[PDB]
């Protein structure tokens, strides 16, 4: 007679080919990638004859055999893809083979093929858009945003973007090397601890908290191995396979590293260290490098060079190379993007009609333009054009576009930038003609998380009501609102001077918008950055 038919024991079916160690604060310590999972199971028989050889099936399909030598059995064997399994024991004799009852086993892997979808509801006043516009909807997702900004990956109106950028990855350094993250409290020993034993110049994690451990939506089993934000966006990944999910490396306080990267030996371990992030995190579709800024004049005033524009040029070279080779490895495509100054004077730093050949996508940062860094000169932060009492204004974004095109930059790679946040000012005096950025200011506007800037949900559920004036500038295209008694003026992006971006954007034949940051809108920024570059209402 066959065999008799075994019973599955009881014992743990879950099991990652990217293995986490949950007792680990350093980022080389923290991961470990294996060819395959390492996989159990075992049997009892409660009835009857063991059969003369046993075998795992995972759907069908045998993945252990071995000699059944009595009524219990164990079986360890590899698993090199990911996803969920219908497995068996099955008993064999010369008479027949007796199968178990299936169990599932969860292989996991961080291309996210483990879970399920995370197919959110759309929350505030997000509207649905479909993307057939062909052009880019692109929004920053901040890791530290998890916290006292409460806003996660489930709660990404994700439909309504083509491109979801993570901002930051950092890049390894101490003393020298990352000093403008000092700056932040706790966040430069956070950097040294994450890494730990891990050479400079290579790429960590700088949150390893949020961005992998944190319970989330989706994620909150205990021995569910990728939680936080990437655990999160792998099942994001899973509910929209053609959303560019891209990690950005860099960044305001992160981007002194870039500095030293014309020593090529740097340069090279950087790119080994950002291909095999991407072996590592199979979700991110590509990198978007946001080194602010090649020239100088970001957050560290002892950095930058006259060297700096060759270094970016051929960073971007090899990392297209790098992505090119693991395009060919996996049959996937991989983007290269970089988020830029829209200043004149910083963009002339930089031969983008060059590096343009590398990238996928430009991410002109036409924002911060004005704000209260500068107490003197006041000005709209993201207008698209200059205002009628200053038509010689270097910062607006149509000078940014106009400065990339005079180098050769085709149209079709810039995405123009919009904010979801205001700059602003308080005290605000002396102004003429009712113009109150003809004035100065005596220190920056109170803000949501951190002085002179507000996020744009907090403009339009407090300051568009009471003693607020609004008004939208239709030379600029640009809306500000300003509290005569307190001086309090903010200047920020709404419905409309988006709406004039994305008309500009079809227009010139650009390559579509982006915004920063994701957190900050209620909905009507994205809305109208899809509704104006013509994206359908609706589903597909
Ligand atoms: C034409 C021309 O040339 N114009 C010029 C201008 O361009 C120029 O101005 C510059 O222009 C740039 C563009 O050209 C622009 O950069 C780009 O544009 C973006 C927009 O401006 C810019 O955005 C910046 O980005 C920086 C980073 O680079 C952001 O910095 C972040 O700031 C946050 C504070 O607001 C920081 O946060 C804190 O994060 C820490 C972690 O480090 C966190 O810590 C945790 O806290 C919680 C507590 O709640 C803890 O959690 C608890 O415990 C458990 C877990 O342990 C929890 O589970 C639980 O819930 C909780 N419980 C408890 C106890 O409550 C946890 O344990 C903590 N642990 C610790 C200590 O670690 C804090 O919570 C965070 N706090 C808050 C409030 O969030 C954040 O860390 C920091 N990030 C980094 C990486 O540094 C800025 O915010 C952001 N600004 C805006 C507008 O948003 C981008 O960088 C650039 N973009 C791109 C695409 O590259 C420049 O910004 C601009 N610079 C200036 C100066 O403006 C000017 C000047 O040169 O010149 C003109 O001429």
């Amino acid at each position: 007679a066959a065999p008799g038919k075994p019973t599955i024991a009881w014992g743990n079916t879950k099991f990652a080919i990217v293995e986490v160690d949950q007792a680990a604060t350093a980022y080389n310590n923290l991961v470990k990638v294996k060819n395959a999972a390492d996989v159990s199971v075992s049997w009892n028989l409660w009835n009857g004859d063991t059969g003369t050889t046993a075998k795992v099936l995972l759907n069908g399909k045998e993945a252990w055999s071995g000699p059944s030598t009595g009524s219990s059995g164990t079986a360890n064997f590899k698993v090199n893809k990911g996803g969920r399994y219908q497995m068996q024991v099955a008993l064999c004799n010369a008479d027949g083979c007796t199968a178990s009852d299936a169990t599932e086993i969860v292989v996991a892997d961080t291309d996210g093929s483990h879970l399920a979808p995370l197919k959110e509801p759309l929350l505030e006043k997000n509207k649905p858009y479909k993307q057939n516009s062909g052009k880019v909807v692109g929004s920053y997702f901040v890791e530290w945003g998890v916290y006292g900004r409460n806003f996660t990956v489930d709660k990404i109106p994700a439909q309504n973007l083509t491109h979801l950028l993570y901002g930051f990855i950092p890049i390894c350094g101490g003393n020298g090397i990352n000093d403008s993250l000092k700056e932040i409290e706790g966040s430069f020993q956070a950097l040294q601890r994450s890494c730990q034993g891990r050479e400079d110049f290579k790429v960590s994690i700088h949150d390893p908290f949020a961005a992998l451990q944190k319970a989330q939506k989706g994620v909150t089993a205990w021995d569910d191995p990728y939680k936080g934000n990437f655990g999160q966006l792998m099942a994001l990944k899973q509910a929209h396979p053609d959303l560019k999910i891209l990690p950005s490396i860099g960044g305001w306080t992160l981007s002194d590293p870039f500095f030293f990267m014309g020593d090529k030996v740097k340069r090279d371990r950087f790119v080994g260290s950002v291909k095999e992030f991407l072996q590592t995190w199979k979700f991110f579709d590509g990198v978007d490098i946001d080194w602010q800024f090649p020239g100088g004049k970001g957050a560290n005033p002892n950095l930058g060079s006259p060297q700096d524009g060759e270094t970016y040029v051929l960073l971007m070279k090899e990392l297209r190379a790098m992505l090119d080779q693991l395009s060919v490895e996996t049959g996937r495509k991989y983007e290269l993007t970089s988020a830029i100054s829209a200043g004149k004077d910083k963009i002339d730093k930089v031969a983008y009609n060059v590096a343009q050949n590398s990238m996928d996508h430009i991410f002109l940062m036409s924002y911060d333009f004005y704000g209260a860094f500068d107490l003197k000169n006041l000005g709209h932060q993201t207008a698209l054009n200059a205002p009628a009492w200053k038509p010689d204004t270097a910062y607006t974004t149509v000078n940014g576009v106009n400065a990339l095109l005079a180098q050769g930059v085709k149209p079709g790679k810039i995405v123009v930038g919009t904010a979801m946040y205001g700059r602003g000012w308080t005290g605000v005096n002396g102004y003429q003609n009712n113009i109150p950025f003809t004035g100065t200011a005596t220190g920056p506007v109170k803000g949501t998380w951190e002085n002179g800037i507000v996020d744009y949900r907090q403009i339009a559920g407090q300051f568009m009501s009471g003693e607020w004036q609004y008004t939208y500038d239709a030379t600029a295209e640009a809306p500000y609102v300003f509290k005569p008694s307190t001086g309090d003026l903010i200047t920020f992006d709404d419905a409309r001077s988006v709406q004039a971006k994305g008309k500009y954007v079809l227009d010139k034949q650009l390559g579509g918008l982006f915004s920063w940051e994701i957190d900050a809108d209620n909905g009507d920024i994205l809305n109208s950055m899809n509704a104006s570059l013509g994206n359908s209402a609706g589903v597909q």
